[PDB]
């Protein structure tokens, strides 16, 4: 039974328990992401440091990125304050280094510590260690555990939540290093430190106004936000908190977004409607992981005003057959391979086997890179 | 009367009269300007050599960009050789510095080289001049006559020229560099070095076989070729090359990719067909603003087969009043305000007043900073 943590854990199991008996199409598949995952064995450990443009604070550990969809203003001499467009992603977000930073660690070590766990050898966790250590708890190049200048936009005035989103990619990694508790690379000292940095974090999660703005958003934000605080409490073995976020707060914001017809007002309003609709979904998906490992099924659980999250996933399963009956505004293409895990997700959860069928009907390419397709060998 | 280069003489020449005449909205306008103009006096100057992956060559000098629609496979170990994805930019771009400071280089030499011409102001000679100096003709930080290396792929086998186009960038400021030709901070010898650079990018963009291979692209690349070519050409004062390049080349050019009702049907192939549409016809009028200056009008000349290029400007007008109406793959909405510029170049060359009224209906913003525009008062 796997440790509590951010993955379908059936799946994981499943893996681990095949390729100890040895059966051939899962170490085949093992065999493929070892090599796969050789370059996180190289590859050197980031920190949020690496910056030059430091945030208000002087402080490089402070993690700080721009909001993607605001832009400079022309008809303005220093284009402050900056405007909003919708969907368009400002180029200026990638001179933010951990933007992209804290997604190549949260890769690398997801990917790392879920290899440990199916294979138990010593060299992926290992390594996983050096990447965590150096991204979390080191004291010169860890992240101070805050979100306070996550999106932060170049003139604007007043304090915001929304840049707590981000938190997805390293929160994913925090919770996967529950998976390489016991190996020799993994002292208790290491565990006391991140320990101590994931019960600060969560206290700003709780806490901050920042954070208590986010806890609070009615679309897609109040929902990742939930996601994010059950892989934090779900890392600190805080389960009595889990089931109490379950059902006082997942579910409620679930149900005022779900209207009566199945769609998510919220994203429809959006320029890229499609996409939101379905990263709200995505929250849900990666908060269930966590939740129906304690017996908490999101899918199916109705909310307080009689809404579950199945009819969300009906008003939307035509458009992942056909995206271009899309009736929304969608200014880009949607990528239709993240129906795939999202209908295998809901479908077990549902029972339903119209959704797990188109699940894999869409598929995953068998030999992708994508790390978190690593799970599920079922779809490829 | 203005030197000849890549620019709307006329205009220029109404901005400079009224400035000089004391006039009060162009003396407003141009005051306006001057304070957008600040910025670049103070900015430092950009040079190809501030990167750390260097090109094949180990050269620094050398300019070096990625193909932007070409992404890592996720199917193979190393993500090699790149597929292409027609119409996603992969924002690795961004790792390669030049992409963006080419574009910032640009804009502050052609703003500077502008306000010059019109002001007199010798501050902005020197400004631009040292904009000039060390992009182009500095020993250490100069960057080498050639764009062997503009959109290389990685995995890609054969040697392209399709990254030729990125040459506008900077070919712009190389032709505005005439404007301050008789400052007293444009010596002789800068001058002579600029000269010897251009005769040498000249010469590699003839002769190279990438050089070659893009000169004969069927598609907007060529038309785009020969804007870069005959911006080179006004440079260094060869206007016969001009008057040759404008019959051999361009008009041929123009008679084999306009069809018989006026689309471009190499550009609507592409998954940006809009865009890519308008950014040919956006060659063209570059082209022009040159070749109008000697007399040849690209707009109404015929090539040999008896097709004009404003026939290519009637089948798309319509959608430059109504983008929603288009037709063909636009994965990305289309910007109508790059119809303000266009549909004003082609309808005063042209006699149009459908297409000047439209341009100004369309309009662009009193006081953008957007440096092209500067030329543009008619439109604001
Ligand atoms: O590229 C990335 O980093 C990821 O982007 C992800 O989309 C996120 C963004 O990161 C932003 O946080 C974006 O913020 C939105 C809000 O969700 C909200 O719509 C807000 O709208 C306000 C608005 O600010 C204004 O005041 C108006 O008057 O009221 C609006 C309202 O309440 O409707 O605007 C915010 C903003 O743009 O700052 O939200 C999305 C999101 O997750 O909803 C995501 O696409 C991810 O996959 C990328 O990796
Ligand atoms: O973002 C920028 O840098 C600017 O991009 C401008 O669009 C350009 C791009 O920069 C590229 O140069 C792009 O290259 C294209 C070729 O035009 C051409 O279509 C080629 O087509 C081949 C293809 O390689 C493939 O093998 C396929 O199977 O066959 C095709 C065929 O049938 O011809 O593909 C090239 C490529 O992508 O490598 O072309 C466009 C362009 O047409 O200019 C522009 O959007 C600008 O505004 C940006 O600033």
């Amino acid at each position: 039974s796997a440790p509590l943590g951010p993955f379908n854990a059936t799946l994981l199991e499943q893996l681990k328990n095949d390729y100890q008996k040895g059966e051939k199409e899962v170490t085949r598949y093992i065999e493929l992401q070892e090599k796969v995952a050789e370059k996180y064995i190289k590859m050197t450990p980031l920190s949020v440091t690496a910056k030059k443009k430091l945030p208000p604070s002087k402080d490089p550990r402070d993690y700080m990125t721009l909001s993607p969809f605001w832009w400079p203003d022309s008809t303005k001499i220093d284009g402050l304050p900056y405007i909003r467009k919708d969907g368009e992603r400002n180029p200026e977000v990638y001179e933010y280094p951990e933007r992209e930073n804290a997604n190549r660690f949260g890769d690398a070590a997801y990917c790392l510590g879920v290899l440990y766990y199916i294979t138990g050898k010593e060299v992926y966790a290992k390594a996983c260690a050096n990447h965590l250590r150096t991204w979390f708890t080191d004291p010169k190049l860890g992240m101070n555990p805050n979100m306070t200048y996550a999106q932060a936009v170049p003139g604007m005035k007043k304090m915001r939540g929304s840049g707590f989103i981000d938190s997805r990619r390293f929160s994913r990694a925090l919770g996967v290093a529950k998976l390489i508790e016991g190996s020799k690379s993994w002292t208790p000292s290491d565990k006391k430190k991140l320990d101590d940095w994931a019960t600060a974090f969560c206290y700003w999660m709780e806490n901050s106004t920042q954070g208590q703005r986010e806890s609070h958003a009615a679309n897609n934000h109040g929902l990742w936000y939930e996601a994010i605080h059950l892989m934090v409490l779900a890392y600190l073995d805080r389960t009595d908190r889990i089931r109490e976020v379950a059902e006082q707060s997942i579910l409620p914001k679930m149900g005022a977004q779900i209207a009566d017809d199945g769609s998510l007002p919220q994203e429809l309003k959006r320029t890229l409607s499609l996409h939101f609709s379905t990263f709200a979904l995505e929250a849900l998906m990666e908060a269930n992981q966590i939740t129906s490992q304690i017996g908490i099924n999101l899918w199916s659980t109705p909310a307080s005003n009689g809404k579950v999250a199945s009819q969300a996933v009906d008003y939307l399963y035509p458009f992942y057959l056909n995206p271009e009956d899309w009736k929304f505004k969608q200014i880009k293409p949607f990528d239709q391979s993240r129906a795939a895990i999202l209908l295998y997700e809901a479908g077990t959860a549902l029972g339903n086997q119209k959704y797990v069928d188109t699940a894999k009907r869409i598929g995953l390419k068998y030999s992708t890179s994508d790390v978190e397709t690593i799970p599920y060998l079922v779809l490829k």
